[PDB]
């Protein structure tokens, strides 16, 4: 087979292993072999690439050939069908807040990105693709089924292109086709503090020695911090609302600003670091700018390792963890750390939990002014929504306080995200995200349904029958068939989506099992997860113990009234507390001494 070692990363990393600190580019982790979780390197593959020509040709390309006999279905023709709703109420999860959807994207953005194909400069092939849907090379539009009322608005097809490579991007052959995973594989809180030793800095105060992280100059929340400015235009979220001028959020992952409630997030995150890089020096006086910024990404990476498996992930897989990740023994030197393939699609599953609006509320958690309750739409790319109409204090209390959607057979993902997507570089507000995620799995390609079905040991369902008794659904199984013609051939993210959940949390069976993996394999093959001995000291852990993200929103917001269990549904007042009743960070262990 081989090659044992294609491509060209950040090639110039050699390791120092006595360093208590991980590389922003995630090498050194493994001592054994070192490139090993890295970033800008090829996807796992947990199961053998799928192609049409066997190599790198996605399954939908060519009209005359098939899959198994069958023609693949077109990637909106499944989303019209299937995964569209109008009715909009009863939709909402009554059990799980919007926090439950958005740690969901803050998590997910940590551990990977497969970057997009828009190669070049001063190009046409941007615009032989958009302009005139003409498939070939790194173009790969998604031509609309007869009678799509975008037709009629929008043209022949969506934009769409694939994604990037492994070795170089000029096309070429040899093995199969791998795609890119632009971001560290462990879950190191990247977000903030980027995957390239080149950008890792560029957000950084290095005019101080305070170890502080670079923060906006021109506009002000309250007194507290918002990121800095991405003064690299043309810019989307300056062109959402011209007369605003307000560009996106830099941070160290590129979709920090897709959406508003993500670049939150991203602001409260921000923001700790900075307030234990000064409560660092605080205690620590003698300490230089290098050390601060490190002990503060250190505590940090380890406080969105808490959140998302002590929190986070029993919710998700419910029932369904204990037999996938089981308590902790200790760093394992031979689990492959790296994030595979399937899983860009399997963590998809939040998509349908994105509920169709996003509200601001005020201190009584009452709706805050007359346009409290704003359409998602409007919200992609939307920073001056943030600077300009109330800070992140609304829509803080609005994680808090509103629901989740909830995952539904009839009512999969919501009209504003599968009928009025905003990409970045395109100018209208019309993309599907169903569709999206289904020339994806195509480009990437995934094994159909049933390999991995098989894979996590499930009955491989065969027949119309067969596909009924696991999706407890008639209907749709049947849906799913006239379109895909048999369950050999469904797309890995509907397929598995389709599933009723499991017990006690919010995914099935299948997907259970991809997620399951995944998360045991970056907690048991990362060499710094937090409870692992060394890492941090026996009493640095007690205090780590009891980080919640409610204490992130207390430290750093003017909400004062939080709730404790910051992941389920809370009403005000009852389930509302002040922030005095939730436990501090103690950060007195880190106090370090001399003579
Ligand atoms: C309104 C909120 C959200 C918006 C607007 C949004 C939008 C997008 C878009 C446009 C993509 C690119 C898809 C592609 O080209 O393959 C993407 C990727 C992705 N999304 Fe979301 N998303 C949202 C929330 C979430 C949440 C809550 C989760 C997790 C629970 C999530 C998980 C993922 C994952 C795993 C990817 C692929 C990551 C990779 O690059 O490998 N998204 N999102
Ligand atoms: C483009 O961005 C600007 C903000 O930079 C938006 O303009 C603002 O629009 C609202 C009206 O919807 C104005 O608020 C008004 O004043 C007070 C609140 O400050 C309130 O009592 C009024 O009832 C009303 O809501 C605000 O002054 C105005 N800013 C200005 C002067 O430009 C605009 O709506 C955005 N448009 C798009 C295309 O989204
Ligand atoms: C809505 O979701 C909540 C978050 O999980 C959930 O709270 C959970 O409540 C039960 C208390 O019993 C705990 O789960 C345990 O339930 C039984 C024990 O009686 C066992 O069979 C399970 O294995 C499990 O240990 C959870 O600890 C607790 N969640 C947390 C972490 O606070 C609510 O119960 C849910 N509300 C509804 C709709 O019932
Ligand atoms: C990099 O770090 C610098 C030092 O930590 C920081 O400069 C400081 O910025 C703050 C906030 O803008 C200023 O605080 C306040 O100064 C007066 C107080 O009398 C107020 O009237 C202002 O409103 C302001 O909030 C400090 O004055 C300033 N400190 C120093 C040492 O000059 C930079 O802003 C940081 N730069 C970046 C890009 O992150
Ligand atoms: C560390 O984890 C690995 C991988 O799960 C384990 O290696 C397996 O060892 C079994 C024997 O029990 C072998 O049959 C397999 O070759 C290994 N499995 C895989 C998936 O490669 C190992 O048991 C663990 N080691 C320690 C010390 O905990
Ligand atoms: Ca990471």
């Amino acid at each position: 087979s081989w090659e044992v070692g294609c491509g060209a990363p950040v090639p110039l990393v050699t390791c120092d292993e006595q360093s208590p600190y991980r590389t922003i580019t995630g090498d050194c982790n493994n001592r054994r072999s070192p490139a090993l979780g890295a970033a800008n390197r090829a996807l796992a593959r947990w199961l053998p690439a799928e192609y049409e020509d066997g190599l790198a040709v996605p399954f939908g390309w060519t009209q005359r050939k098939t899959r198994n006999g069958f023609r693949v279905p077109l990637a909106r023709e499944v989303s019209n069908k299937i995964v569209g709703y109008l009715d909009e109420e009863g939709v909402l999860d009554q059990n799980r807040s919007l926090l439950f959807m958005q740690w969901g994207q803050i998590v997910d953005h940590d551990l990977d990105f497969a970057p997009e194909t828009e190669l070049g400069s001063s190009e046409h092939s941007k615009v032989q693709c958009e302009e005139y849907c003409v498939q070939g090379d790194e173009c790969f539009p998604i031509m609309f089924p007869k009678n799509d009322p975008k037709l009629k608005t929008q043209g022949k097809c969506m934009p769409f292109f694939r994604a990037g490579f492994v070795c170089p991007t000029p096309p070429y052959q040899s093995l199969a086709r791998d795609q890119i995973n632009a971001v560290t594989s462990f879950l190191d809180a990247s977000l903030v503090y980027g995957s390239e030793p080149s950008l890792a800095s560029r957000l950084r105060n290095l005019s101080s020695p305070l170890g502080l992280m670079a923060v906006n100059q021109e506009a002000w929340d309250h007194g507290l911090a918002y990121p800095p400015f991405n003064n690299v235009k043309p810019s989307p979220c300056e062109f959402i609302n011209t007369t605003a001028h307000v560009p996106c959020f830099q941070a160290g992952d590129s979709r920090a600003s897709e959406q508003i409630l993500l670049a939150t997030v991203h602001t409260l995150l921000l923001r700790e670091h900075n307030r234990l890089a000064r409560e660092l020096k605080r205690l620590n006086p003698h300490w230089d700018g290098e050390m601060l910024y490190q002990e503060a990404r250190k505590i940090l990476g380890a406080f969105i390792q808490i959140i998302t498996f002590r929190d986070y992930l029993p919710i998700v897989l419910g029932s369904e963890m204990q037999k996938w990740i089981p308590p902790y023994q200790g760093y394992n030197n031979s689990v492959d750390p790296r994030i595979s393939n399937v899983f860009t699609f399997a963590f998809r599953f939040g998509h349908m939990e994105v509920p169709s609006t996003v509200s601001r509320l005020d201190e009584n958690y009452q709706p805050w002014g007359p346009e409290a309750e704003l359409p998602l739409h409007t919200l992609f790319f939307n920073t001056w929504r943030i600077i300009k109409d109330g800070g992140i204090d609304p829509l803080v209390r609005g994680l808090l306080a509103k629901n989740s959607k909830l995952m539904n057979q009839n009512k999969m993902v919501t009209s504003e995200l599968r009928n009025k997507l905003f990409q970045p570089t395109h100018k209208v507000h019309g993309f599907d995200l169903a569709a999206i995620n289904l020339q994806r799995c195509r480009d990437h390609g995934m094994p159909g349904y049933n390999s991995w079905r098989g894979f996590c040991g499930l009955s491989q369902p065969k027949t119309l029958k067969g596909l009924q008794a696991v999706l407890k659904n008639k209907v749709l199984a049947k849906k799913l068939l006239d379109l895909y013609k048999t369950p050999d051939n469904i797309d890995i993210w509907i397929g598995g989506n389709a599933e009723p959940m499991v017990e006690r949390g919010r995914v099935g069976p299948l997907l259970a099992c991809l997620l399951g993996r995944q998360f045991q394999q970056i907690r048991d093959g990362d060499r710094f997860w937090w409870e692992n001995p060394g890492v941090f000291t026996e009493k640095q852990r007690d205090s780590l113990q009891k980080v919640s993200f409610s204490r992130l929103i207390c430290d750093n917001t003017h909400i004062t009234k939080v709730p404790l269990h910051a992941f389920q549904a809370n009403n005000y007042p009852h389930d509302f507390v002040d922030c005095s009743a939730v436990d501090k960070l103690d950060l007195s262990p880190w106090a370090s001494r001399e003579n």
